[PDB]
Formats: C-alpha cells, structure tokens, sequence
C-alpha cells in the first residue's frame, strides 16, 4: 500500500506469476488484484511493445540480475502508456533466486 506501484513475482514457478501487487498497481493499470495474481505481468504488453526491451527483461530474470527498462504497456481500458520498470531479485543473498520485485512508474503517453 505504498505511494508507488509494486509487484512481486515467484520466478521459480511456471511462467513467473505475480503473487502480489499493491493498490498503486491496480490504479495505474486498471486491473484488480484478483485478476492479475497468478499471471505473468506481460498481459500489460501489446502490439507496440519493443521486443529488444522484452528480451532485456527476460535475460535479467534468467540471470537473476537487476534491470531497468521503459516499455510500452496498455491499461485494462486499452490506453497505451510508457512504463518505466525497475526490477530485480527480492533477496540479494538467495542463491535460488526465487522472487523478483519490480516497481512501475507511469511516464504517460
Ligand atoms: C516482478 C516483475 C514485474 C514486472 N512488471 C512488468 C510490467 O509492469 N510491465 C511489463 O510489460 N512487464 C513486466 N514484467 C516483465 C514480464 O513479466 C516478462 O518477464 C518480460 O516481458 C519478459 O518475458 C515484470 C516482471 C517481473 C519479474
């Protein structure tokens, strides 16, 4: 319930599902928490989303690395917006690197 959109994913589970989002995520994206928990966050992506940026994100996840990218996303009502995403391992010392945390900043249209 912080003053910024935050998400946590269990990247050890198939397709790296979201396990937690906060109210700021709901307000930015237009998706209810019920609708997104258990799904990979890429439901926010679409036709204009850059594949290079998506692959930088995937690579960071595979190598348990921090990453920052500005990516084109779509709200539930279909409005496109620029999402400045910063994410990385939740737990620096976890050799198994199970969880990833990300914040999203709406940079507009
Ligand atoms: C914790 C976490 C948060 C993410 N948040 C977003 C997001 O807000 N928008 C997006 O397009 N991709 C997001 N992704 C990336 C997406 O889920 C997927 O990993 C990449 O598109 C690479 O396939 C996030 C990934 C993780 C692990």
């Amino acid at each position: 319930r912080l003053p910024f959109s935050l998400t946590i994913a269990d990247i050890s589970q198939d397709d790296e599902p979201l396990i937690y989002v906060n109210r700021a995520f709901e307000q930015m994206t237009g998706y209810s928490r019920s609708s997104v928990v258990g799904r990979n966050c890429r439901f926010l992506q679409g036709e204009k989303t850059d594949p290079g940026a998506v692959e930088r994100l995937a690579k960071a996840i595979r190598n348990c690395e921090e990453v920052e990218e500005t990516i084109y996303n779509y709200r539930a009502d279909g409005e496109g917006f620029w999402n400045h995403l910063l994410m990385g391992p939740l737990e620096d010392q976890d050799e198994k690197c199970r969880y990833f945390v990300g914040i999203q900043v709406d940079m507009g249209q």
